């Protein structure tokens, strides 16, 4: 079976909402998430839909923008950096489960060249 969904909610975690992690939401993942490479990242792997049995025995903290999404509106992160390890953390899952070349490889690398260009220069 797929393994629960990371947390998007934390009541003991502490919140914080900054200028950056605004930006975050408004700009760099709402704008990620129309690209016609970001369906495949925008919810958790459905490992038993796309019959890859094997994915979550490989990949230990598993990442999407679907979660992000959630984690950004519900205000769960306390700073931008954060949220962008977040990020890292779902392309590195892919470079990790995959190889250089495959569709969705190819997918990832455009969404992490773009994401870098967006987060080159945060709000202050
Ligand atoms: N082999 C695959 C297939 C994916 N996919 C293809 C179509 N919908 C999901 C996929 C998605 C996100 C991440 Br992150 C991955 O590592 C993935 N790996």
């Amino acid at each position: 079976m797929n393994p629960p969904p990371p947390e998007t909610s934390n009541p003991n975690k502490p919140k914080r909402q900054t200028n950056q992690l605004q930006y975050l939401l408004r700009v760099v993942l709402k704008t990620l998430w129309k690209h016609q490479f970001a369906w495949p990242f925008q919810q958790p792997v459905d490992a038993v839909k796309l019959n890859l049995p094997d994915y979550y025995k490989i990949i230990k903290t598993p990442m999407d923008m679907g979660t992000i999404k959630k984690r950004l509106e519900n205000n769960y992160y306390w700073n931008a950096q954060e949220c962008i390890q977040d990020f890292n953390t779902m392309f590195t899952n892919c470079y990790i489960y995959n190889k250089p070349g495959d569709d969705i490889v190819l997918m990832a690398e455009a969404l992490e060249k773009l994401f870098l260009q967006k987060i080159n220069e945060l709000p202050t």
